[PDB]
RNA sequence: GGGAUGCUUACUUAGUCAUCUGGUUGGCAAACCUCCGCGGACCUUCGGGACCAAUGGAGAGGAACCCAGCCGAGAAGCAUCGAGCCGGUAUACCGGCUCUGACACCAACUGUGAUAAACUACCGCAUUAA
RNA sequence: UUAAUGCGGUAGUUUAUCACAGUU
């Protein structure tokens, strides 16, 4: 439903100096850029401080000042299609004549409705947050421009965070309510009122509460706050059963966070007469409001990509979206890109809702395969049994191939590229030897960015980080008043934190190319968790190494942007096994442990059909055999 | 890597990899930072939890942070020798072309809810000395 | 009660995990 699939695949770089400038005065530049930043940051904080005392209450009556919160934050649906200046427009115009800063008092537009008029003129009369007060005089000294951008960005940040939460929570404590009221009646077995009786005296706990004290043992052993509260409520297990799952804990309610530099600085939209962009030479016209002119400062980046695939004059950049990571400005240009139509009758979207909310238990897993699956067929314009091409991406760890299905036949299966050396390889050169569930070892850091090599610029932050954490105790620390900050370090972890997330592009790029030579209809993925990352095992008392991992959830989301930028589909199922389960008989095997001697070397071998062939085309033929109904979820979870 | 090499620098060395964020020295300016709060501000197990915050005050370490410097690395404005391709000239000369690793150049940022794992902090039990 | 640990629970500090939704 939403247009969530736009013209993004924006292009960022990283800003560099002028060599003809200064050394100085560019970094004075940057601290002109500081103050201002700062400030916007600051100024955004304090509007919503005063907004979110209008959201609506339910269970309290409405309050007349209910329904200007409802426009200003969702202007869209309230407002006719007809806009004259912008839907943005009026909410600035709300905003302003709700609190002091409007000098004009055009509240009385056409487009605003008597609900809204009304509703203005009540919340001028509600005091502020002495906060706002001497921001909104504040804010009386920027241009209208400004505060065009400054009032729509700060409406934005209250949209989402709260009053999509707040509405959600609303209907999960309706939810509850229903849930709980009918509990009352439908569980009176012991809990009419017991239930709340334990409510005055979580996996531990659940195992000692569920017991007569007799479990207490395996808490000390093996939580000991959790058996006595069982042992008193004898003074049991029966009552404690049901009591648990009652969930008599409030629902959580919506608790509004504010802007801040750290988490989440929004990247200042520098939209119309705002922006400047110059890729012959690399240096970008990055003007502040602080100009009233529009003198774009001119400040040197990363020339265009060669090899990205839309070109700088194919496309018009729309704003620059600047932010601040350690302490270089890093900026945005957003634009358009043309997209490739699909061949089918349905979009991505309506998947995305059957797996939401139609279809969103782990044990509604089965009858989304079925739902998803005819959902295509009466889409497809041909025959989808015979001309459906589908690829099975399996994300491995040394190869991946991803079986090539139209009809429910199997034709070749081929791997990819993915693995970083100074030349690009197939696997890593490793051929030392084969073991079982007796022993393992190896000690060699391969470069480039295998397991053991992100693993080895963990360790230097480790020498690093904990002189940073004894010293900062002992200059001014002198213990358990703090731990540590955030800022000790980011220059390392950032080229980690890239490292792995281009990885994650390698891989995102290459089953891209990789489905071009063939025009896949449709590609199916997994959902895994993780057993053990072998990374670390010594490192301790940190905050900035664990950004090592494989990055399996974002990787769906590449693609999913890349598939409707090319013209291809992409879905995920639920965790089935995949790698248990052999492509051709359905034998479920359960050895679990030579499937991965076997996966070491990329092959396996079968213990139901024999087919001798790599866990790569095993994965993937199993997964294309998901979509069809030869395979099915082994729903064995309880 | 397929050429090697040098001159020039308010360049990069904070896309990754290529044994590789190369190592190292200072910091007056300045930034960073540690304690604070004119104040709010949501929820609350009413104990507290988390966040914003003055065109705001300080102070300090150069452990970090950030500013700056040194060596080297790599990018280029240009130059030198050599080869490939090619023609006019004659068996040779002249001239142009590419001459320099691979990858990716952010679907990105962000919040909330869970999983296993990690140490700090504290308590207690089982096992070790008085 | 002082010293060498292990295992639980709790919070300080995480990360990814899975899921959803915004600026774009
Ligand atoms: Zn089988």
């Amino acid at each position: 439903p939403r247009p969530r699939y736009r013209e993004e695949r924006t292009l960022v770089r990283k800003l560099l100096p002028r060599p003809g400038q200064s050394k100085q005065e560019f970094r004075e530049n940057v601290k002109k850029l500081r103050k201002a930043f700062l400030q916007f940051n600051a100024d955004v904080s304090g509007v919503c401080q005063w907004a979110i005392q209008f959201r609506p209450r339910y269970g309290k009556p409405a309050e007349p000042t209910e329904t200007f919160w409802k426009f200003f934050l969702e202007p869209e649906t309230s407002l006719p299609p007809n806009d004259s200046r912008s839907p943005e427009f009026r909410r600035l115009q709300a905003f302003e004549a709700a609190a002091g800063i409007n000098g004009a008092a055009a509240l009385d537009d056409p487009a605003f409705t008597n609900e809204l008029r009304d509703s203005i003129l009540a919340v001028a009369s509600r005091p502020k947050t002495k906060e706002a007060q001497r921001l909104f005089s504040r804010l009386k000294d920027y241009q209208p421009a400004h505060r065009m951008i400054l009032a729509k960005v700060a409406a934005e940040w209250i949209e989402s965070r709260y009053r999509r939460a707040h509405q959600n929570w609303e209907r999960n404590y309706e939810e509850w309510k229903k849930e709980k009221q009918e509990w009352e009646q439908n569980h009176p077995e012991l809990t009419p009122e017991i239930r709340e009786a334990f409510n005055q005296i979580p996996a531990a706990r659940l195992l000692q509460n569920k017991d007569n004290c007799q479990y207490a043992g395996k808490n000390k052993h093996s939580h000991t706050a959790l058996c006595k509260q069982y042992q008193q409520q004898l003074s049991h297990d029966e009552l404690y059963r049901k009591w648990r799952r009652e969930y008599w804990r409030e629902p959580r309610k919506p608790v509004f966070r504010y802007p801040s530099v750290k988490r989440h600085s929004i990247a200042k939209i520098f939209g119309e007469n705002y922006f400047q962009a110059d890729f012959k030479n690399s240096v970008v016209g990055l003007r502040l409001d602080s100009m009233p002119a529009g003198q774009y400062l001119e400040f040197a980046f990363a020339p265009w990509p060669r090899n990205y695939r839309p070109q700088p004059g194919e496309t018009e950049i729309s704003s620059v979206h600047l932010h601040f990571v350690g302490t270089r400005p890093r900026i945005g240009f957003r634009f358009r890109v043309p997209h490739k139509r699909s061949r089918f009758d349905c979009t991505q979207e309506e998947l995305d809702e059957l797996r939401s909310r139609t279809f969103p238990r782990k044990a509604q897993d089965q009858k989304f395969l079925e739902a998803a699956r005819k959902r295509l067929l009466e889409t497809f314009p041909g025959n989808a049994e015979q001309e459906l091409r589908l690829l099975a991406v399996d994300l491995g760890t040394d190869s991946a191939r991803a079986a090539f299905f139209i009809g429910k036949t199997f034709q070749q299966a081929f791997p990819l590229k993915i693995v970083k050396i100074e030349k690009l390889y197939e696997q890593w050169p490793n051929q030392k030897q084969a073991g079982d569930r007796r022993d393992a070892s190896s000690k060699q850091p391969r470069p480039g960015l295998s397991r053991d090599h992100v693993g080895r610029h963990l360790q230097k932050m480790r020498a690093q980080a904990s002189e940073i954490a004894q010293k900062r105790q002992e200059l001014t620390g002198t213990a358990k008043k703090a731990t540590l900050q955030p800022f000790d370090l980011r220059g390392l972890t950032v080229h980690t934190a890239r490292m792995i997330r281009d990885w994650a592009r390698l891989n995102a790029r290459q089953i891209i190319q990789l489905a071009e030579e063939n025009q896949v209809d449709l590609i199916v993925l997994e959902s895994l968790r993780g057993f053990r990352p072998p990374g670390y095992e010594n490192l301790d008392q940190e905050k900035k190494r664990r950004v090592a991992f494989f990055a399996h959830g974002r990787i769906r989301r590449k693609v999913t942007e890349k598939a409707v930028e090319r013209g291809m589909r992409v879905v995920t199922v639920p965790y089935l096994a995949s790698s248990k389960v052999c492509a051709e008989c359905r034998k479920k095997q359960k050895d679990n442990k030579q499937w991965e001697k076997n996966k070491k070397r990329g092959l396996f071998k079968c213990e139901g059909c024999g087919s001798q062939a790599q866990v790569d085309e095993n994965a993937a033929r199993v997964l294309g055999r998901v979509f069809w109904g030869e395979i099915e979820l082994p729903t064995a979870i309880p």
